[PDB]
């Protein structure tokens, strides 16, 4: 899904959820001044 995604498979820790929730902030700032 859009807008912070949320898929648990079978390899992801306490530290891969800090990876995928601060890529959020991220993404939206790839839409701000800066643009992919």
């Amino acid at each position: 899904y859009p807008a912070k995604p949320e898929a648990p498979g079978e390899d992801a820790s306490a530290e891969e959820l800090s990876r995928y929730y601060a890529s959020l902030r991220h993404y939206l700032n790839l839409v701000t001044r800066q643009r992919y």
